[PDB]
């Protein structure tokens, strides 16, 4: 019937693997630049080099990752109306070579002085540094998640399922190689070192989109149809963010065990957790959900599978609420200490392996609303705005990330108390993640009304 | 449109306010009478003239419970093969008087000698009379229900949609009649005064029939078509009537506040906290979803609307979890002293008030699956087999009533031991209120599968 012509259609890239290859290989190397700058760029810009205080080291990160979701629609709209994708895709990466290669030569003692050598020290080579950087970040981002699609679009919107299956596969393992490796050389062997392993990624990132040029390939009410969608993720998003800090501020103050009898691993490690999962259930959906959920005909659109996945989040918001206030209770009793990164933790005498259960249940949601999330944006955009709707949906997700620091920051005040003080063994953590549990109820209710009204 | 032609069948009953209201009156006094019997059954058996052990009292009631689950598919299906609806509700009625009439019996002194004067003191007179009423519940309740539903069939499945919101009302407002005052006599009053009002309600309930009789009005696979929805609800019920059981002995432990300066308030109030809230939300829904969830097009169907019901049931029991984890950990500093029924319970000082979250979810949960529960039940039957499918319905109701009352046993053996203590202090309830939550997780990602293989 026409579950067996999509199963047939399951069977798919049939001959174009090196023009889909080329693209899944350029963005693992993307996201292995990307986690080589933010994972330590607090601990370097607060250093022996770099005199910066705590505060000019934070709003730095904080000013850079949000020029990568606020140049998103203009670096989109660029490859819309003046170049192409390809062009605009060379031409991004070019320049997030050129801000990226900043970071060796200020690592270095011997470049150093070139550059800025005669309150903050060097802020002309580093603040021009980051801007180069992240709008290259938000063009690519905008453009290589269109472009990807495209080779692969002649052979249904099933075929375009199965790339971004293994797209946010590359992300995610591309993530575990910079996050797992390049942040372990960065903080324990050199800086020097660790930073021209991310910069030969952009480089190479570059040359496989050169050698891969040979294989590569009404709208008014369209606009106005889709912002409904992108304003409904916005407390998605809010939830979203602020469980990647606060699960890491739990994992530090939980017991976690030792490697070795280079010391003090790092805490880019903590941010790892979520994305090992990733790798080990993108598979388990390519080759038991594409086949099972098909031919029984089981949820096939796109956004009914972001309402499963923010089913997910508020499980595990529940999840993490609960081990929490064990924990809580725990730290009473007896504390331990831990030093990860280069500061102590007072840690709880409980395992790490006991947040497991909160990393499935994110992990799970991922699968179903962060890769069907990128199918919404690009099958629910005009053919001349494609790229430009990319940009407008990691603009909201950026959106969703200030509102969710800001929601940290309602939670910290005096009359609130949940966050009034590096120890959160004095902070209500439990009632925090509660908190996210219903925002994230509500979400799920108000974004199933905007799903059915959308159809 | 068509959405016009629907709220115009929406202003229904239309000249059948009679024969709909003394199906109502019906079953708001069939109601007013079963909690008279249930409330204080084993108070009464339990107490001076009956000297039976606690254990004995118990078992009476967990069989008559059990017969009107019991006795639902046979009730019903006599009232297909051999006799009517009316008949059969009229038969059931009489043989629910019948056994109803020896509690204000055995409770007077002066009668009591002439049924049983010359372990157990008066079994032969008992259990005849727990046999009579429980069946005829049973016959009732796999009647009632299609034959009220009967009346406003010819107005489209949407007219029986404003029926079992005012059924379901009605048994509502006849359990708060009976619970409070009824109960309140039963304990404070007298016992022959106190069943004596269940008995009369009764005999109204048989009055207002006969008053109203002139005001009345493929297959085999749509059995097996609906066993697959029924099974898929025994999880359901699991979950349903464990919370009943268990939010009672919260509030237990809980700090009631007290009324007057006749002392020592029912047990049977405790019960009543649901059911104050349907009577509040009912005329929300009729008012309110009828309209807003109609001319949008917003969740049509009956089982979409029991997945919808499903998520607040789950969303309570994390709400109890919670309460209950800050009601042990503040059961450690302090604990006060108050008595309910006649036995003292060792209660936190935190407020009775504070259980309100539970009961607004799953007085949400009831308004959305109780309600289309019924509708299901009705609609999704043959027509020479109704009555016999709703027999069924409250079958399995009653199935997962005593897997649900077996889970209990399970998580109160040693090796778990979370229920191992009339104390709960040293029990984990707050796991028991956890573990309800991950069943009727997995039963909403299980009915959602049904439904849709359903349609
Ligand atoms: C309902 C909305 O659905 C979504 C749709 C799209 C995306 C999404 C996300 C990313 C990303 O930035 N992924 C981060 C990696 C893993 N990451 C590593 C550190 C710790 C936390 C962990 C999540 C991403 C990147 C590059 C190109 C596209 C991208 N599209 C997410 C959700
Ligand atoms: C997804 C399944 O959906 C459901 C469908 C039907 C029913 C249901 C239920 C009853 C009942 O027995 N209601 C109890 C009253 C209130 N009750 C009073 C004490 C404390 C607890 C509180 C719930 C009932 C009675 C008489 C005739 C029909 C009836 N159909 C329930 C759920
Ligand atoms: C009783 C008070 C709180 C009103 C409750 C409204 C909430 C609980 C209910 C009522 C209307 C419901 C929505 C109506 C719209 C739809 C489309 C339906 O096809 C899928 C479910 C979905 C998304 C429902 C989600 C839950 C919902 C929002
Ligand atoms: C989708 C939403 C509605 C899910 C519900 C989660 C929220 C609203 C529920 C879950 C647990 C509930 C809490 C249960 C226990 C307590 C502790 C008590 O000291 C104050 C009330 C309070 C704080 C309740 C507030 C409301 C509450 C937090
Ligand atoms: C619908 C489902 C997902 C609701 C979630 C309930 C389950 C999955 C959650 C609720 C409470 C959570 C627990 C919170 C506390 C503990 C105690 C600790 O010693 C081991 C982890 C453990 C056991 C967690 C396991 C997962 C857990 C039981
Ligand atoms: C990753 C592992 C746990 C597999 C997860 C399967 C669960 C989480 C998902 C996968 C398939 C999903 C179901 C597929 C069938 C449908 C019909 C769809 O129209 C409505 C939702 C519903 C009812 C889905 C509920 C959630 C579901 C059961
Ligand atoms: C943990 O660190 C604190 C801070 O110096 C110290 O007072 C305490 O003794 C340490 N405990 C252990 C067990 O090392
Ligand atoms: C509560 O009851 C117990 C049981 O007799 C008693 O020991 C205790 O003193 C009582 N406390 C108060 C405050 O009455």
């Amino acid at each position: 019937r026409r579950a067996a012509a999509a199963a047939a259609a399951a069977g798919a890239f049939a001959g174009r693997r090196a023009a889909c290859g080329a693209v899944l290989l350029t963005e693992l190397l993307e996201r292995a630049a990307f986690y080589g700058i933010t994972s330590n760029l607090v601990l370097f810009l607060n250093g022996a080099p770099f005199c910066w205080e705590g505060a000019q080291a934070s709003e730095a990160l904080l000013l850079f990752m949000g020029l990568t979701y606020l140049g998103s629609p203009f670096g989109g709209w660029l490859a819309d109306a003046r170049l192409g994708r390809a062009r605009a895709i060379l031409l991004s990466l070019a320049l997030y070579l050129l801000g990226m290669l900043a970071f060796p030569l200020l690592a270095a003692p011997a470049t150093r002085a070139a550059l800025c050598g005669s309150a903050r020290c060097c802020s002309p080579a580093t603040f021009a540094g980051l801007v180069l950087v992240g709008l290259g970040v938000a063009t690519v981002k905008a453009n290589i998640t269109p472009f990807g699609a495209d080779q692969v679009k002649d052979r249904g919107p099933e075929a375009t399922r199965r790339f971004f299956n293994w797209f946010y596969w590359s992300i995610n393992l591309g993530a575990i190689l910079s996050l797992g490796g390049i942040a372990y050389i960065q903080q324990n062997v050199s800086f020097v070192t660790g930073y021209a392993i991310p910069t030969v990624c952009v480089g190479l990132a570059f040359v496989v989109f050169l050698c891969g040029q040979s294989v590569f390939i009404e709208d008014v009410k369209a606009l106005v149809k889709i912002v409904p969608v992108f304003l409904a993720l916005i407390p998605y998003w809010t939830v979203y963010f602020q469980m990647q800090t606060t699960y890491v501020l739990q994992s530090l103050h939980l017991r976690i065990p030792e490697i070795s009898n280079p010391h003090t691993l790092p805490a880019a490690w903590l941010t790892m957790f979520d994305a090992v999962l990733i790798l080990l259930l993108i598979p388990l959906k390519d080759k038991l959900v594409d086949p099972i959920l098909r031919r029984h005909g089981l949820l096939p659109s796109s956004l009914k599978r972001i309402a499963v996945g923010m089913f997910f989040v508020m499980c595990s918001a529940f999840a993490a609420g609960i081990l929490e206030s064990k924990r809580l209770n725990l730290v009473k009793e007896k504390t331990i200490n831990q030093t990860i990164g280069n500061v102590v933790y007072h840690a709880a005498d409980l395992s790490l392996w006991w947040q497991v259960p909160q990393y499935l249940l994110i992990g799970i949601s991922e699968i179903f609303a962060s890769i069907a999330g990128l199918e919404f944006a690009y099958s629910a955009a005009p053919k001349s705005m494609q790229s430009a709707i990319m940009g407008l949906f990691f603009f909201f997700s950026g959106v969703g990330s200030f509102v969710g620091s800001g929601l940290l920051a309602l939670v910290s005040i005096k009359a609130i108390g949940w966050m009034s003080s590096g120890n959160i063994n004095g902070c209500y953590l439990n009632y925090y993640f509660f908190l996210l549990a219903a925002i994230q109820g509500a979400t799920l209710l108000l974004f199933l009304i905007i799903s059915v009204k959308y159809d």
